[PDB]
């Protein structure tokens, strides 16, 4: 029936649970002090039993939480983020929601008629880009960056337990930035090598997280603009981590070409970042996570269909065209291919 | 795995899909208009494409569309709200989610720690209650009685299918207020005499409400304060809708016995309300709805588990008390006890 509105139509509320027991420490307190009463869950925290009351009964219904014989568990999802090292990441991102994307949120549907970030309303400036607007706002700035970094670390797994890693020797690393998957990735396979290619500008900061690995030997760097520089020989893999997301479908035609001049015959292009299903039905994630995409950035990020980018593969003259779609929540996957022999 | 906290973490999101598609008419596109493609309902609805693709991955993910060959209608739950005649309701409940409840959700964590209506800071004003403060803001006032009407006509079905109105006679409405509830269950039970007992104030609303309708010969009015004056006798049944949620345990107890010595032996009492589940697991409808009454109103509204209002009536002196708990998906339904002979 009707049902399946209730988390739709109370979106915003059922947030609004997960928000509250990440910032008063409820998930936290229930991790540590195995099963609680509501009683002893609303004294942990000082909160009104009343209260504590509604909190319990949001986080529950959701089943952020468990209630056996009176005293709360976190529930599956939460148990397991905990159980993984995730909470961290978790909570931080949950903060994200809170203080960058929720209010903005709400500009949506200006956003999506206007065709631009109509959210940005809610941080005045001057300036044409989302980070200075959320840096004129004291705090924001650096929960921005802390937000980002606990998003990447949700997604970088599905990048390194990727099998072509396993057989490729040498990686360029396309629009590669801070290094930091570069470096993940270079711990994770000892004898592959890989270069850093991207703007003077970020390269300074990728010579210092390469620096503090004491990875100096096995991962180099190489100052171009992707566009309009041509990409360093004898490379066995070209990687493009999060890039094909914010060009046109022939701008991402001239990088993919430009990958395969650069790659050796044999060699291996591989697309890694968020890919929205052929059938345009989901997934889920993706599908809600472009509220964001399209309410606060100037830019426009776009989630390519995993169809669109093979495509794509194909017309830069890739062979062996396929996709890696592991498991399991995050909408990440790679798209791959070679250059014949 | 994670994948529960998918609908959670972007809860927010889920909620602008739907408040989207109503305020760009996608929904009653798609009713009016059959299968779509994405280029026509791009058209329709004066969308960049862009903006049209990503509003129905978001609310084809949910539930709300289904494509089909290229083609979207509306899913399971918004067809049945058109088919049952309830759009116009839903479509303006998700008005009164956008336009009141939205913003203040934000100041649930704040709400919770100082139990008191913390999201009354986007409403400036020096008195003390919540339609005051909307009056301040143009337009506020009218949408925000629009939305109680619409959430009011989603629950009184539930109130008018109690079979104990085909046996009783003469209902007393304990806090009827406008006499809608009086007036729609005289129609429904043609026989069945109704009196409206609340403060003078309300009962000119009443008059008014019963004279468009004509009842004026089973529908009267009977001016009193439910607390401190007595209440009418010859009565076969005390109704109170919408009453047991504003006042304390005891403070219920004291109208419950005041139903107990007015009502006529034999007779009923029916508390008529939204309920939480004995055991505080939901429904999640009841845990979401929480965040309004806890962020908003400067009244504490509480939704009592079945069993705590068993208990009262049972405490007040009723014997055959129960609980009437029909389908489907409000989680409103009828506590009942009798007078014995």
């Amino acid at each position: 029936e009707l049902s399946a509105l209730v988390p739709v139509l109370f979106g915003h509320a059922a947030f609004q649970q997960l928000n509250a027991g990440c910032q008063l420490g409820l998930f936290e307190l229930l991790h540590e002090r195995g099963p609680l009463s509501a009683e002893e869950v609303a004294d942990a925290l000082r909160l009104p039993r009343r209260s504590a009351d509604i909190l319990l009964l949001g986080t529950t219904a959701l089943g952020l939480s468990t209630v056996t014989d009176g005293g709360y568990r976190n529930g599956a999802p939460i148990g397991a983020a905990f159980r993984d090292g995730l909470w961290p990441v978790l909570r931080d991102i949950v903060q994200y929601q809170d203080k960058i994307a929720y209010q903005p949120a709400a500009d949506y549907v200006e956003s999506l008629r206007t065709g631009q970030n109509a959210g940005i309303r809610h941080f005045p400036g001057t300036t044409r880009d989302l980070y200075s607007r959320l840096a004129a706002v004291p705090g924001l700035e650096e929960l921005f960056y802390r937000g980002m970094h606990a998003w990447s670390q949700l997604s970088n797994p599905v990048l390194l337990a990727q099998p072509d890693f396993t057989r490729v020797h040498r990686v360029l690393d396309v629009g590669g930035g801070d290094a930091v998957n570069a470096v993940a990735l270079a711990r994770a396979h000892p004898s592959l090598r890989v270069t850093v290619l991207d703007r003077p500008g970020a390269l300074e900061v990728a010579r210092k997280t390469i620096a503090e690995a004491g990875l100096e030997e096995r991962v180099r760097t190489h100052a171009a603009d992707i566009f309009t520089d041509s990409y360093p020989a004898g490379h066995d893999c070209v990687l493009f981590a999060h890039q094909l997301v914010i060009w046109s479908p022939e701008q991402n035609l001239t990088l993919l070409r430009k990958a395969y001049d650069a790659v050796e015959p044999g060699g291996r292009v591989l697309v890694f970042n968020a890919f929205t299903d052929d059938d345009r039905t989901g997934p889920l994630y993706a599908a809600l996570d472009n509220v964001y995409f399209t309410t606060l950035p100037f830019r426009h990020s776009t989630i390519h269909r995993w169809a669109d980018c093979e495509s794509w593969l194909r017309e830069a003259g890739f062979t062996d065209v396929g996709r890696t779609a592991p498991p399991g929540w995050t909408p990440h996957g790679v798209v791959s291919g070679s250059r014949p022999r």
